[PDB]
């Protein structure tokens, strides 16, 4: 009767589309693949980056197990180039593209049967092209069992790569080059250029190239790698202004020494479409502490205990005993942080006792309001929630950062503003961007809408002094594509959702920074 | 009401001050950009002299001669004052400026002719001992500001030399300049317009509002000619065209249960200096200063009685304050025109419950504006300076939601800055007015602080073209933007709930005229 009944169209809004993948590629210093799959170039230090890369796991502990592993997309051609004996590719989904061929054909081929059923999970036909291997490695069965999907191979399975829709799901390309000369390469390899056409839209872009490398065969081949990226503008608002204030900001210090640089007044765009997830590359969002929260903040709760005991404690400081008293709320219970976000979102005001009382139907319930707007009358210019209430800000442990929101509709897409008025660039904005892509993408499929984009406005942007080398080793990282976000479920009531039900997939941040702690 | 309301600090005046007062230049060159051979001037086209005598004579909206209540000023050098012949001196219907270190005013008299002239131009002429910088100073004094329409420097290398630098140039709110095809005069002094990007420039980008087609003079030699209009161009209201643009090309068409029409798109931000007393009324279209400037007095003071601005020929809430409208809010229990806890009265008085607009809310309520005022002057950098009038608990009780419902400040090196959020922008009429509304704002609250005007930030929601205001908007788009005006206070208050629309006054604002044809 209080909480929010999802609808019918729950699942259907955003549901995975296609699988996101990367591709890898060995090629000759004239663009060439080979004929029929050739390899007589065989390059040993290319064949074993080729092994690592597709059968290594990201989380450095993790052995490739059928509930956690890559997949490698073939064409059945090269699948037939890989000797029966060492077929199929250990530690990784071996999806061949054949339209003939069947997981049992594939499987019979293999000499031994005690491996014939030792692979029997390691093995599957795809009746159509790279597309619809996508189109299957994003259902419940592979997703997200499988962390990283390879294309590998197949002049007609890297074109269909290359070319629109399955592009937009290319996440990276790693191509080796080796300067061996042979013209034994019927087709070419061609990552679409810049502004053309054929990229549609796309910039791709080096992240890394080494340097020439000479190999121990024999034959003292020259090659070298290339590890390619889609340009991500969105990423880079980020970085700029990041770069911005450090480069220009006003330096201020806290009454208690504290300091920072700042400037006042900026917004960044992030799409939220086909379940994109605008998670930061160049540095680790923690996208559970988000998620936990902001479900938390939707169910409108006050008390941080319930994040504390859950390993999210962004909230402790501002919930113990010390800093409660010190804003007077004497009769506050450590954790109850009183009044605050959610409480405002679901109960705008309320009166605040503890957060034990039920506040069922209490004061104004601003999210439910804009569901049932956005349902009925999408074009309504009043879509907004707000947490600042002067009447109750001296009973919250702090004044709200992230106050106020606002929806809007078109084409059957749900954008959302948001307006933050203190801004730590470092560790708070990352976080608040996952929070509000995930909140519109939740209200979306609450209201049989699509996600769309969301607006960040920031007030006053700052990043702290100490803060500053190690955002310059940051601002040095070349922004990688985005992750996407799948629901393993699906909830009776927007207040039902557990962070559990929701996965994020194909997130590669970049490495720690390392912030020489010592030594 | 004295501690319900905020006192103004004794600075109150001091950081709002106009300077220096903007200006116009015009000039006759020859194709080479020389001025004069020296001091004189051997080319005289009877064509440019009009002009001359046109530009620098006529006020805006005509029917209105020249008085000294209000006229232009010419700014001189003393040896171009010196080459006009004492007969025809001093330039009739302008109030002669001129810059001399030898001669003072009653020198300048002494030299015309006789006393019947002396005595019947006393009031017309006046010498500055100084440069052009000095003679900019003057003429911000209260005795020429806002007396003196438009001022314009006329002549001497050395007055254009120091128009086109800082600090000058920067008062410099366009450039007329007539160039003639001289036969074999060259002269030494020459006339240049710094060019865009060059350390000259200052930052300036001067570009050709108009430019005439070559014309032939009547004179003895057929001499050929051209006229030139530059002017610095506005960046700033270049942002509110460029998105009414996009609007247009590129937004969503949505028609609503009235039938009403719109494109839209959705979040965008827009910035504007207010600093050195620059005022961001938007010059493609005029805007109506005298509604916005009553209405935020109104908001300020908390009022929520439109008739207070009805009263004043303000009729902008006219259609929201009306008996029907009230109804069909279900407020039928409000006098017509009160609108109920409405804006100001949540910017004084957040959450008080709301009766009539005749009760006394004295006390009442969380007075953000005041809150806001002594954390400015005591804790600047305090990052929860923002007052808002979105209040979800008294929105039914509103004649309707507010439209620009949050501002936040900020401040830097002394200057304050203000952040705006509206949800929902009719960029057409609504905007220009909505910029200049927390552009006064900002100004004032910076009187109140003892801080000077920085920026203003404005973030649109929801920002629409109506159907009905395309092609005229599409007309707009056409026109070049202007530099802006300037906002000058004429007198001061002892509360900030005391200032009056009089109290202040919009300088050397040039908006282009009405846009041809009606109906929308
Ligand atoms: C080892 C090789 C040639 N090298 C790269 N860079 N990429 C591939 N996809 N390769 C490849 C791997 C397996 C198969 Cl069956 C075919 C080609
Ligand atoms: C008429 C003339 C030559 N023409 C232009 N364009 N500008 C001036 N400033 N002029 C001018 C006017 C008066 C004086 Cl005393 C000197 C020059």
């Amino acid at each position: 009767l209080f909480k929010i009944r999802m609808p019918e169209t729950v699942a259907e809004g955003t549901r995975l589309a296609l699988r996101a993948f990367s591709l890898v590629v060995a090629v000759d210093e004239h663009g060439g693949i080979g004929d029929g799959r050739s390899i007589p170039w065989n390059v040993p230090e290319d064949m074993k980056f080729f092994r690592d890369l597709t059968t290594k796991l990201r989380g450095k502990n993790v052995k490739p197990s059928p509930a956690k592993r890559n997949a490698v997309v073939m064409g059945r051609k090269t699948w037939d180039s890989i000797p029966p004996k060492f077929r199929p590719l250990p530690g990784r989904l071996n999806v061949v593209l054949s339209s003939t061929l069947t997981t049992q054909h594939l499987l019979d081929g293999l000499p031994d049967e005690e491996k014939r059923n030792l692979h029997a999970d390691s093995i599957v036909a795809v009746n159509g092209g790279l597309e619809q291997a996508l189109r299957l490695l994003a259902s419940p069965n592979y997703t997200p069992s499988i962390e990283t999907v390879y294309c590998i191979g197949g002049g007609s399975v890297y074109a269909e790569a290359l070319r629109p829709p399955c592009v937009h799901l290319l996440q990276a390309i790693y191509r080796t080059t080796i300067r061996a000369s042979e013209s034994s390469c019927s087709v070419f390899f061609r990552v679409p250029e810049s502004g053309t056409e054929a990229a549609a839209g796309i910039e791709w872009q080096r992240e890394t190239i080494s340097e020439e490398l000479t190999s121990a065969n024999g034959n003292e081949t020259k090659y070298y790698f290339e590890k390619l990226i889609p340009r991500n503008r969105e990423e880079e608002q980020y970085l700029s202004l990041v770069d911005r204030i450090i480069r220009e900001g006003n330096v201020k210090h806290d009454r208690t020494g504290v300091g920072t640089l700042s400037i006042f007044g900026a917004q960044m765009r992030f799409s939220l479409r086909n379940n994109r997830l605008p998670l930061l590359t160049t540095k680790r969002v923690f996208w559970r502490g988000v998620c936990e929260e902001l479900l938390w903040f939707l169910r409108g709760e006050t008390y941080a205990k319930k994040l504390s005991d859950k390993g999210v404690h962004i909230w402790d400081d501002n919930g113990s005993r010390a800093f409660l008293d010190s804003r007077g709320l004497t009769e506050y219970e450590e954790m109850d942080l009183g009044p605050v976000y959610g409480f405002q979102w679901r109960h705008f005001g309320a009166a605040y006792t503890h957060h034990d009382a039920n506040y069922d139907g209490q004061g104004v319930d601003q999210i439910k309001a804009i569901v049932e707007t956005l349902k009925t009358n999408p074009d309504d210019r009043r879509m907004l929630f707000t947490a600042w209430n002067p009447s109750a800000l001296p009973r919250m442990a702090l004044p709200p950062c992230h106050l106020l929101a606002q929806f809007y509709v078109s084409n059957g897409e749900l954008s959302c503003m948001l307006y933050q008025r203190s801004c730590d660039m470092g560790l708070g904005v990352p976080f608040n961007i996952a929070s509000y892509a995930l909140l519109t993408i939740l209200i979306a499929k609450a209201t049989g809408l699509r996600p769309g984009e969301l607006v960040h406005t920031l007030g006053d942007a700052h990043v702290y002094s100490n803060h500053v080398e190690p955002c310059n080793e940051q601002l040095k990282r070349v922004p990688r594509a985005f992750p996407y976000l799948v629901f393993r479920r699906e909830r009776e009531f927007l207040e039902d959702y557990e962070e559990g039900d929701m996965e994020v997939i194909d997130y590669a941040p970049y490495p720690p920074i390392s912030m020489k702690m010592a030594v």
